[PDB]
């Protein structure tokens, strides 16, 4: 389930965080315009880029500690209003979340894995349903 | 589902808490001693007094405000905050509650009425985890 992806992603982390973005870059090309460097560039160029790789695993590390500390996949307002008071959200709308979280349930669902990617789903959801309640358009 | 069900109590409220508080008590008669007044009396008795069923009303008109403010069946913070620093629950521990909700969910699973236990057993699991974080022993 839920609590269990969340240690299987952490297991392989940089590997996960990496495959999962670049679905969603993939699948959202036009959401590369909030990053620098990532455009004109193939998986294999974003992988070989040392930001991406770390930059990258930073985000799923965050991602998977307040998944981790969410009940039955309700985030914590107080990591909520940590990801709308980042310096490096400031452009973000909600549906910039709304487009990362169809990628990664597209992603689960497409994958070797037995991942519970309805959970990952409702988490999506309810966190931008938190980020809202935080105050981000 | 859950949020059908707070319409279900919601559209008959001096009915259903008055029938949901009596499973609750005669589930777990010692609680009766933290209820004075209706030491004594039968079901019917109880009824013919006034604060009996207003007070009863308004401990489920709460509970149903706190269960529609919920997120998947996660309780707000502030909720629990409430429940907890209420002069009328200072004696209480997590057990009176988790008591209720056990009353609760089988009264459901017995009426004739279609309720969404499961969720009522969760929701009930998780306000006592938002009381005992609130500070209730
Ligand atoms: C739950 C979802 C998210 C979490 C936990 C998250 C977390 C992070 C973290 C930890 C950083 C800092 C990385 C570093 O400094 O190396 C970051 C930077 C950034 N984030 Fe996200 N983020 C999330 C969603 C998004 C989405 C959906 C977008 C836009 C589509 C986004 C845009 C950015 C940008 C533009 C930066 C700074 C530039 C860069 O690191 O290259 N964030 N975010
Ligand atoms: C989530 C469940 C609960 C909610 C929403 C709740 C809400 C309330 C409210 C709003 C009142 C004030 C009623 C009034 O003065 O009209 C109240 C009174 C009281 N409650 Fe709680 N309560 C809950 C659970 C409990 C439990 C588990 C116990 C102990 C077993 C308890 C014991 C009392 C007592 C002894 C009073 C005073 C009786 C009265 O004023 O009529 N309640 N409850």
């Amino acid at each position: 389930g839920f609590k269990q992806d969340i240690a299987t992603i952490r297991g392989d982390l940089r590997t996960y965080a990496q495959d999962i973005f670049l679905a969603f870059l993939n699948k959202y090309p036009d959401e590369r315009r909030y990053f620098k460097n990532y455009v004109g560039k193939s998986d294999q160029e974003l992988k070989s880029m040392a930001k991406f790789g770390d930059h990258t695993e930073k985000v799923f590390n965050l991602m998977m500690e307040v998944a981790d500390r969410a009940t039955d996949c309700v985030p914590l307002a107080s990591d909520a209003n940590t990801l709308v008071q980042m310096k490096q959200h400031s452009s973000l709308t909600t549906g910039n979340f709304e487009k990362l979280f169809v990628a990664l349930v597209e992603y689960m669902r497409a994958s070797g894995q037995s991942f519970d990617s309805q959970s990952w789903d409702r988490f999506g959801k309810n966190l931008v349903s938190a980020l809202s309640s935080a105050g981000m358009k």
